[PDB]
């Protein structure tokens, strides 16, 4: 296992903020929330803290702390985003829309005192205007999905790859490709794992007496071997 | 006293009784939980009571109570399934398995003291040896689906029909066709909808120390106009 892993054993609290401009759109978003890595159980709220979110919460759900996932006993040895606490990582992604847009994403993970923060700068280019996200036209939900990782030994840090499958209002389906690399802020040692996924599993749901723009998110995760 | 809706404002006890027989193995599941509708919020645990499930755990999940749906206040006069409660409901349904075999079920899900319940009888047929739930290729996850409900007129009750996407561990989808009915079980009055669906999100899960065959279950439902 690792040092950073210890942290992980209670259930700890979550702080998420994000920057991002869609199409030159600008918006925020603040999260909060807690972890249970023993269950890979997350509860989070975000809010929308500028006003009305002008693309739809599903785009963002990937970019809103793996850290909290579920690491079996026996594959503990291969739990890199633990092992770089507290000192954290960086988390960058590019995500492909299918038939759309793309955005970028860099992410700074860490403990602050207590709590685990996630801090991110994200930029959305090439939308469509009648394309699913700029014309709102996702369902506001989650599926399920297997998240890649392996080394990045040049880097000392990890590559991550999956696709989301987001359900579209018409029926249909639009995948989003991401493409993930994490590297450790802190000079300690770090966990470099065998080639491995996360199972991942989400909902996505309201306070109906929260009248801002908001999110409820639900997430279990929990690590296996291929 | 209570009736219908009143009967799900706070947090309810579920109990959950399976009996099954899929291509002549018989098997039996137990449920307990609780759920809350005013935020269409359910969680329940299951085991398999006659030792090991014969079939993967995903395939019984749509089998193993949509009182619980959060109805927002302008659909409320939609909700037929509250309006049942406490004498109940049937839930009839013909499920079946994309290139494979076919459930056929009976529930009845009624109150019983405090607790609401959930008991069934299921029957599969025509599966395959080698196919993904006699083979278990199945993946432990699952989806979001949209549950369309219509009213049945001639039976006093609704008639229901949605398509399952399971993930198969190829990174393939396997479909499951569902034909559902359900009718009143007292002679009380009923609403009968409007044609509406409900956003159905879930999560499977283990606890780590349970030696059982199990499955922890989380399901959110929120009901949506057409």
């Amino acid at each position: 296992m690792s040092k950073g892993a210890e942290l992980f054993t209670g259930i700890v609290p979550i702080l998420i903020e994000l920057n991002g401009d869609v199409n030159g759109h600008k918006f925020s978003v603040s999260g909060e929330g807690e972890g249970d890595a023993t269950y890979g159980k997350l509860t989070l709220k975000f809010i929308c803290t500028t006003g009305k979110l002008p693309v739809p919460w599903p785009t963002l759900v990937t970019t809103l702390v793996q850290c909290f996932s579920r690491y079996p006993d026996h594959m503990k040895q291969h739990d890199f985003f633990k092992s770089a606490m507290p000192e954290g990582y960086i988390q960058e992604r590019t995500i492909f829309f299918e038939d759309d847009g793309n955005y970028k994403s860099r992410a700074e993970v860490k403990f602050e005192g207590d709590t685990l923060v996630n801090r991110i700068e994200l930029t959305g280019t090439d939308f469509k205007e009648d394309g699913n996200i700029l014309g709102n036209k996702m369902e506001y939900n989650y599926n399920a999905h297997n998240v890649y990782i392996m080394t990045d030994k040049a880097k000392n840090g990890i590559k991550v790859n999956f696709k989301i499958r987001h359900n579209i209002e018409d029926g249909s389906v639009q995948l989003a490709d991401h493409y993930q690399q994490n590297t450790p802020i802190g000079d300690g040692p770090v966990l470099l794992p065998d080639n491995h996924y996360l199972s991942t599993q989400s909902a996505l749901s309201k306070d109906p007496n929260e009248k801002r723009d908001h999110m409820i998110y639900f997430e279990f995760v929990t690590a296996a071997a291929i």
